[PDB]
């Protein structure tokens, strides 16, 4: 996943995928 609670400015290692 891309948001956990609401990341608008961060994208974790992993996000679309």
């Amino acid at each position: 996943k891309c948001t956990s609670d609401q990341d608008e400015q961060f994208i974790p290692k992993g996000c679309s995928k």
